[PDB]
């Protein structure tokens, strides 16, 4: 019954998959072979071409991914052969560096055994495999709050945090078999972060902010062919409005709008001096200027805005149906100055893709 | 037949106004009336008591107005009697001066005779009663380019703009019966318009921008219980954002963003500067500043936002289902920084409502 299921994704995904690849006349042989494999065993493993081809054509089918025109240079990383926490640490620690790769970020995935029988072979907590610490208690509130039930998660299990605000979480994950996750600090020579000053604005450097190079999204399920892989970290390279519009100016996470008036010199009295608008702007243009000033890869909104007016034009000469969530796809910031505000999107899920999973913490 | 869908329509709202109205007695007897006159007339006429709060819950379930808080206050102007054009014409310029009220603007509505057997008795032309002619031939393009169709429609009935990037249109409207609509200048003294000046930029003024004081959309239908007024314009007060992020600077509009960044003396070379998003607040804060400084009514969008957050509280605390356009209440900047862009509404369509309805030119 689970078998039906499998195999008819199976058959969806190999023909258009060898069909992309060219490889259309294979199909039939292939497929028997997939068959005879999902009888005996259950299951099926995919080849090293079929599951890069199926990881990027899984970003490729991301509606809520702005930066979908660069689908096909993916950097696939096959782990499947991974069976210890020593060689899982080590291919987590390996992806931090070649995805880094100096500042010149490569978008990168890397791809672990898939699950079983629903039975995950590794299971990674968290969130991104480079993401800040967060505490509260005593209405005392300390880094990340986006980060404070993964961060209490890790403290019952012997991890303890400096409390600044820019604790890096240790990597943190478990086995099969195992009852309970381990967890290993981040070697601070792997990992780079952005001190955040502004071009013009000298005295922006006293609010002390920074951010880290790359977003390493780690607990997203891959699901390719009837095979969920849920362990699966990828990572491209930052649009700066996720870090200068979101992260840093939340009030649910840094919450740092009011200091960015103070500092640029503007009141943050009354609603309509829009101070809040323009303490955004120089903070967006604060955190781009950083980013590009450190040499490490970023993209501005505008800009990712009109590679994605490529990739709706790729997909129409293509001949592929176009998909996007357009809640998603307009920035935070000046959205009706991009096309994407000015259009509509169909919203439907195509695999193979990525999926929210349930937390294993909490 | 559709004696049928007029019935049904006339139950439900009367059974929900009366509620609202604590009239929930006088129900059986005024539907027993209804029922009467719909056989015998083929419609029904509502009271004036039902018109105005049929106007008023209209705004109320309208998905995409941030402006709701204030339904309940809307200024119902029953012009149900006219029968010349004339009457029209005089009514419109009415419905200008008491709405404009000498900048303090009052929301109003002014409500024609509604369609009968789906024949109009009074069609407006017009998409707003106030609004500026556009102008496009030989690549030459002047004023607003939405207003490119209408003006064409204008100057074939004999009307001819000045060419101005701010030429007012006429009145443009046809009376059942007649062949062609009729146009009216605008009386100027009618007409409040704002020149756009900046707090602290004295240069802004270079560009020469201005706006018209009241919104006034004059092309939507209205519909109450099943009777159909296709003629019923109605007005707020503006939100700046309105103004300063998509009329002076949509590409399709006015286009200013360009020329907004060179007055304000920084460069427009490189989209790492964010230059547009820098122009389109500086833009908006002029918008605001220069309608308070001539005592003109108008909101910005996070104290709007936060009106439209009270919105939302009173629908609960009434007991009434909150439906809401996401995609259109999120201001066009800094929507993260308003409660709206982290929240989902039901775009669930409730009457009594305004609807679009098929232009008469074009
Ligand atoms: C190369 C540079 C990339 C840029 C600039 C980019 C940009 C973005 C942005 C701005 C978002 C919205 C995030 C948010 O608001 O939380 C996003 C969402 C997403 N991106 Fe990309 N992206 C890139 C690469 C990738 C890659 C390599 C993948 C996977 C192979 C990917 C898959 C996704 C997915 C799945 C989401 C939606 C996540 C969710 O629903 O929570 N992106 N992207
Ligand atoms: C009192 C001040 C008001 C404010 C500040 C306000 C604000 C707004 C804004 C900003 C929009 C979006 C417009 C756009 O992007 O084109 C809108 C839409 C709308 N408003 Fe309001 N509004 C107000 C009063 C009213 C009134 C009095 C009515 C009717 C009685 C009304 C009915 C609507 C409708 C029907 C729309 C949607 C129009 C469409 O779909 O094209 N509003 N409002
Ligand atoms: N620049 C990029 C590249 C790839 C990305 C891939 C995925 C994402 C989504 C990250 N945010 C998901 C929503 C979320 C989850 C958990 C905490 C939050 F604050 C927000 C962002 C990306 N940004
Ligand atoms: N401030 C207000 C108050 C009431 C309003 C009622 C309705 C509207 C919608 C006006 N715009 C409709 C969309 C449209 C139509 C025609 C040309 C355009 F450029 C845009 C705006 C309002 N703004
Ligand atoms: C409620 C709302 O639809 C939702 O919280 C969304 C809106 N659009 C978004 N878009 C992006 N890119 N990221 C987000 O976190 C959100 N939040
Ligand atoms: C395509 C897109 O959904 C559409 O053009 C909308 C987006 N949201 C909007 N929201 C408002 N308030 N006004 C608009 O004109 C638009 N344009
Ligand atoms: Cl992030
Ligand atoms: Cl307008």
């Amino acid at each position: 019954e689970e078998k039906e299921i499998l195999w008819n994704e199976a058959k969806a995904f190999i023909a258009a998959c060898y069909q992309e690849l060219g490889k259309a006349a294979e199909v039939k042989d292939r497929l028997a072979d997939i068959k005879s494999e999902i009888d005996l065993t259950g299951s099926y493993v995919h080849t090293k071409e079929e599951l890069e081809h199926g990881a990027k054509m899984a970003w490729r089918n991301s509606n809520r991914c702005i930066g979908r025109l660069f689908w096909n240079s993916l950097n696939v990383i096959d782990r499947r052969d991974v069976r210890t926490k020593e060689e899982v640490r080590d291919a987590l620690f390996h992806h931090i560096e070649t995805a880094t790769n100096n500042g010149k970020i490569r978008p990168t995935i890397t791809i672990f055994p898939p699950e079983e029988k629903g039975e995950k072979q590794v299971e990674i907590w968290n969130h991104q495999l480079i993401r800040y610490a967060g505490y509260e208690s005593d209405g005392e509130r300390i880094g990340d709050p986006a980060s404070c039930s993964l961060t209490a998660a890790c403290e019952e299990l012997g991890w303890r945090g400096e409390r600044t605000d820019f604790d890096l979480l240790p990597l943190i994950f478990r086995m099969k078999g195992d009852e309970q996750p381990v967890w290993y600090e981040l070697p601070r020579s792997l990992v780079i972060e952005v001190p955040i000053t502004h071009p013009d604005i000298e005295a922006f450097s006293d609010l002390e902010l920074k951010w880290y190079g790359v977003p390493i999204i780690s607990d997203m399920k891959l699901e390719v062919g009837g095979i969920h892989y849920n362990a699966a970290p990828f990572n491209g390279w930052y649009m700066g409005t996720e870090i200068g519009a979101r992260n840093l100016a939340d009030e649910k996470r840094y919450d740092k709008l009011k200091k960015v008036a103070s500092v640029i010199g503007i009141a943050a009295d009354y609603n309509t001096d829009l101070w809040k608008d323009q303490a955004l702007v120089e903070l967006n243009k604060a955190v781009l200027h950083s980013y590009k000033k450190q040499g490490v890869s970023i993209v501005d909104h505008h800009t990712a805005a009109s590679q994605f007016k490529r990739f709706e034009e790729q997909a129409e000469e293509a001949g592929r149906k176009l998909t996007g969530d357009w809640t998603w796809l307009i920035p935070p910031i000046s959205p009706a100055a991009t096309h994407i505000f000015h259009r509509s999107y169909d919203n439907s899920i195509v695999k193979p893709n990525y999926f929210y999973q349930d937390k294993p913490y909490e």
